[PDB]
């Protein structure tokens, strides 16, 4: 019984030895998980932040072309209007 | 009258001059609105990672300490099993 | 006395698995937690970059429709405007 | 002569009419730039939450087999600890 008691403790302390090995396998593999995920959540955020950052100076170049042009189409209408006056003016030349 | 037929000429090409401006606004706008609704899900993203990785910044020491105090509470088993084997082993040669 | 040594001995590291027990499973809960959190915020992203993808389709066949109605009105414009001026020729030779 | 400045109104309008669809094509061309470039990076990075999450997916079945491997383990190691707790009670009490 005692050659069996030794052999349960010998028993005992090599599950322990398998358990604890084991655990670290696994706590290792979900650290990694871990980390490449927040890993890839940093690159994109970046990413991001770049873009967003660069929307500022497009959004000025975009205004100063977008006043440009409202002031062409303001200036087609407009010259559209005092062509059909000016013919007006020609049209009651013309009744003499 | 070649009078009328020319006033009716450039009221169409009044006509025609506006709903190109209107439809020409309406494309325009429509892109910028696209693009500005693309770059807030971005920003929304962006900030929502932000956090994730500021709370692993910060909870970062709260698990290396858990996982140290884990290690130790494994140490220590190995050590009393060891313990338990020399005792018995004392005991035996007792007998 | 050395059995009541040998008892407590077991008594402690007992004690000591029930321990390690414990704390691996809060462990093990907060690594799971995190990940299932990162695995839900990446695949609403996902999702939702997946329907903006989704519906640039739909958007990019209105917009060839409309710049077709805008170029239309572009080429009408021009060909009235010069219709208008063929007209204003006419009238302009009449009168001399 | 108020011909002359008719036809001269009408060559105005068909030159300002050319520019505002220069510039209007101007703007245009970025802003159907910008798109292009965001919902590139939104597939790419749609593809790879993808392809992240799928290898996550695929090796749960190796996750969940250690990890029940360990949960055996430590019912090994109390089942093993409870043992010898009790032939130590069985060899003290033989001895007193």
């Amino acid at each position: 019984s005692m050659e069996n008691l030794l052999e349960e403790v010998e028993k005992a302390k090599v599950i322990a030895d398998e358990a604890v090995k084991l655990q670290k396998e696994i706590d290792k593999r979900c650290q990694h998980k871990i980390a490449e995920m927040v890993a890839l959540m940093e690159k994109h955020k970046h990413q991001y932040d770049k873009i967003i950052e660069e929307r500022d100076s497009e959004l000025g170049l975009y205004k100063s072309k977008e006043q440009e042009q409202s002031s062409l189409r303001a200036s087609l209408e407009i010259e559209l209007s005092n062509l059909k006056a000016e013919l007006l003016s020609v049209k009651k030349q013309l009744e003499i």
